[PDB]
This record gives structure tokens, sequence and C-alpha cells, in this order.
């Protein structure tokens, strides 16, 4: 019955029709014409990518349920999922840099420093997925999108159509994937999440050499080579490549699954952790402001909590969140895309150092105490970590977040029956729960309900957040 807010809970919540929220602009990307479309949010102006499917049914809902559970800077963001009598609409964050595949086929080779940045990002994404008991099963350059045409463009893992939850008690069986990238043990039909590490190793091999490690004339020929598992670093193709990169590839293409490196350990591999010593630059004012915002969140009621998370997780662009994203990655010491307690502690210590404060001025456990309070307050879903959307929601300048349009969008999202007022039932529904506690609704009303009708109109909704 608990009210734990996640970005995922908003995805299928809209009572509205697709065409009443979005205006179609052009086709987007290089696929079959008209299947993916660039659209503008009619209220906010926000551009998005809409996958339109004419109506297969069951598996698309599985995909949506998985994407809803995932909130990571290297995983595609899903905004909304609509269903008509004739169409499904998957509305997502737009990534304008095209597939990694297309960068590969347009150049001989990636430099080690360039391949490492890309692979770090993939490994950050799948370390997070695996920790959440989700395996991708179709990692390949086609399913990695670049966020923009910029040369520093972040990588997004997409196309979770073949993805599933996995358990330690039973093995996966489905002989599923794509020939160049599929782990030998998938072919044999008993496997675990290490199948994703193999696929990622193949991507890495291709990035550094320009060729697949298991090749052939057709799908059957490719699969026999994969089954056999034998690969080589042919000279002179590989002559200039460092031993350390080869070491990583050797670990990720390790044939026996139990001896293959995990995604977390690959993320922690020396080649990944040492490829650069460049530090992300964050100015004192911005970090200080972020921490300020973060620590002041304690005590917020549930309607405001859900409203803010909707706005931060669904209605903010990358351009709008640039500084906060940089702060997030700076604080994310192990680079797994989550902030844990230890990392938050170091974030506080870092700020103190930057501001020229004396740390010993505080008692030994002063920082730990602060972080324990911040954690309870900012960890929306109570999973013990601060995820990217939780962080941005709370760390962003509140006046910036609460634009007129975001406010309208948020209100209409909660006001399911379009009555002009938000009810306790409408709050219960958005949280995906059967009933909201009588106590929880009361704590909302005592702060927000200015005219004592037991519901929240647009005027009170604005005041709740703005004042
Ligand atoms: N969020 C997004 N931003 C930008 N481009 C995207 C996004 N999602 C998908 N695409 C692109 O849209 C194209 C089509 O993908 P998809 O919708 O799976 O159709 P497809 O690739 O033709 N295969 P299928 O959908 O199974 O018929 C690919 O180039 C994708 O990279
Ligand atoms: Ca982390
Ligand atoms: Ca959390
Ligand atoms: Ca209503
Ligand atoms: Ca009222």
């Amino acid at each position: 019955d608990h009210l734990h807010a996640t970005p995922g809970m908003f995805v299928q919540h809209s009572t509205a029709i697709f065409s009443d929220r979005y205006k179609g602009q052009r086709v987007l990307g290089k696929g079959s014409f008209g299947e993916v479309i660039l659209c503008k949010d009619k209220i906010t102006g926000q551009e998005c990518a809409v996958k339109v499917i004419s109506k297969d049914k069951e598996s698309l809902l599985r995909e949506v349920q998985l994407l809803k559970q995932l909130d990571h800077p290297n995983i595609m963001k899903l905004y909304e999922f609509f269903e008509d009598k004739g169409y499904f609409y998957l509305v997502g964050e737009v990534y304008t840099g095209g597939e990694l595949f297309d960068e590969i086929i347009s150049r001989k080779r990636f430099s080690e420093v360039d391949a490492a940045r890309i692979i770090r990002q993939v490994l950050s994404g799948i370390t997070y997925m695996h920790k959440n008991k989700i395996v991708h099963r179709d990692l390949k350059p086609e399913n990695l999108l670049l966020e923009s045409k910029s040369k520093d463009a972040n990588i997004r893992i997409i196309d979770f159509g073949l993805s599933t939850h996995f358990e330690a008690s039973k093995k996966m069986k489905d002989k599923i994937g794509t020939a160049y990238y599929i782990a030998p043990e998938v072919l044999h039909g008993t496997y675990d999440e290490k199948c994703d590490v193999w696929s990622t190793g193949v991507i890495l091999y291709i990035l550094l050499s320009g060729c697949p490690p298991f090749n052939g004339a057709n799908e059957y020929d490719i699969l026999k080579k994969v089954e056999k598992g034998k690969y080589t670093f042919e000279l002179p193709q590989w002559k200039k490549v460092s031993e350390s990169a080869k070491d990583l590839i050797r670990k990720m293409l390790t044939y026996v699954p139990s001896m293959r490196i995990s995604a977390r350990d690959a993320l922690d591999h020396e080649w990944i952790q040492t490829y650069t010593k460049e530090q992300i630059s964050v100015d004192v004012p911005s970090l200080d402001n972020a921490i300020l915002n973060i620590r002041q969140f304690q005590g917020t009621q549930k309607l405001a909590q859900a409203a803010l998370l909707y706005m931060g997780s669904k209605l903010t662009s990358q351009d709008e969140t640039k500084e906060l994203t940089a702060i997030f990655h700076k604080m994310d010491k192990n680079g797994d895309g989550q902030l844990d307690r230890a990392e938050l502690i170091e974030g506080y210590k870092e700020l103190m150092r930057m501001k020229g404060q004396d740390a010993s001025m505080l008692d030994a456990s002063a920082v730990e105490h602060e972080v324990d309070q911040v954690l309870d307050a900012v960890d929306f879903d109570k999973n013990g970590y601060i995820e990217y959307s939780e962080f941005v929601t709370v760390a962003m300048d509140r006046k910036t977040l609460l634009s007129r349009e975001r406010l309208e969008r948020a209100f209409r999202m909660f006001d399911s029956d379009n009555s002009g007022k938000i009810s306790s039932t409408e709050l219960a529904t958005i949280f995906g729960v059967s009933d909201v506690d009588s106590e929880t609704w009361k704590s909302v009303l005592s702060e927000v309900d200015k005219n004592n009708d037991g519901e929240v109109d647009f005027d009170e909704f604005q005041q709740m957040l703005l004042k």
C-alpha cells in the first residue's frame, strides 16, 4: 500500500488520446518509413520520438513494463505509452545522433580512448540492468543510439524487445539474439546475464578493429564460429592496440560463462577506469546550489512529491539539465549510474573542500547524519539509491522546473477525469496503488486545500509548488 514514487508509474497513466497531447512533425531515423516519428508535446513544446505500431500485443507490454523499471543515464527514456483501437504509440526521449552502427560503418576504426568512453557507458547501463535483474539479450551497435550529433554524445541503450527479468534459481533458455553478438551459451540454450557481457565484448572488438570477431558468409556460418568460440587479434590489424584493451576483450569473450567477467567487474577494469584522468568540471556555485536544493527536500507531502518527479523525470530535456547531469556523474564515483550513501558522503566532502571549509570543524559523523536525512527524503522509491531522475528532480532550481507549461502538463496528468480538481483516488491511481491512506490525503489537504472541498484545483496545485 506504500506510496513510493518512480518515473515508471507515469508512463501508462494518461486518460487522454495521443493526438490530444502530441503533434507529429517529421519521420525520424533511418528505418522503415513512418514507424518512428518526431513529435512536439502540444503543451510543453518538448520534442519526442514516437514509435507507432498498427495492431505482438503481449510482448510490447512486457517491453514497456521493463523500461518503466529502468532509470539510467545510458538507458532510453520512455515518456508515455498509448493504445488506440488500431495503434500503439511509444513516446520516448529523442536521440538525434543515429545508431552507433552508422558511426562504425563510416570510419576505419575507433581509437582506444574513443572506444573506452562508449563501452564505459554501455557497461554502466548493463551493470545497472543486471543489478535490477534485467538482461537485455540484444546488445549491438544498432541498439545503441547517440544522444546528439555532437562528438561528445552520450550513448543510449534502446530496443528492449528481447529483454527479460532473470533469476539465480532458474536459468534462461530462449535461443535469442543477433548472430555477430550472441553468446555461445545462448545457442546451447542454457545461460545467464553474462550473455550481455559477451555481446558487449563483441561490440568492443568491432570498435577497435572495424571487423566482427566471428564472421562468415551467412547466419548459419556465423553461428558455427560463435559456437566454437575461437577468435584472434590478427596482425597487423591489431598491432597498435594496447595489451590492456586486449585483456578486457579476452575477459568479456571468455567462453566459459562462469569464468567470464561480470559487467560490474568490466566497468571496474583498469582499461575502463584509467583511459582518462580528465575530471568533470563543476563550479562551486552549481554544486552548492544542488546540495542546497537536495537537503531542503525533507518533509514534502505525496502529491507534491509525485508532481515534482513527473516534471523532472518526464518533462525536462538534456539541454535544460546539463549542469545537473555533470554533477551527477562527478558524484557517481563507481560510474554505475546510481548515487549510493558513500558517494553522497564524498559529494558533501567535495563541496566543503571546494568552498574552502574546515571539515574537522564538524564532528566525525556529521556528514553521515546529513546524508542519512537527505537519503530518506530524496530517495523517492525507497530503493536505497538516488537514481538520475530522483537527483535531477530535487537538485534542479525549483523556479526553473516549475514553468507554466510543466505545471499545466503535471496538473492535467493527475486530473484524470478532467474535473478541474485532483482527488485522493486520482492520487492513489497515479501511484499505482488501490487506496491512499486517510492520513496521507489529510497531510496534503492541510497544506494545500485553501477552500476546504477536499480536492486540489489548478490554483491550489500551483500554490503548493510555487510557495
Ligand atoms: N528515441 C529515439 N530517438 C531517435 N531515434 C530512434 C529512437 N528510437 C528508435 N529510433 C530509430 O528508429 C529506427 C527504427 O527502429 P524500430 O522502431 O525498431 O523499427 P526498425 O528498426 O525498422 N525494426 P522493427 O521496428 O522491428 O520493424 C531506428 O533507426 C532507431 O534507431
Ligand atoms: Ca554509483
Ligand atoms: Ca531511489
Ligand atoms: Ca479530477
Ligand atoms: Ca480545494
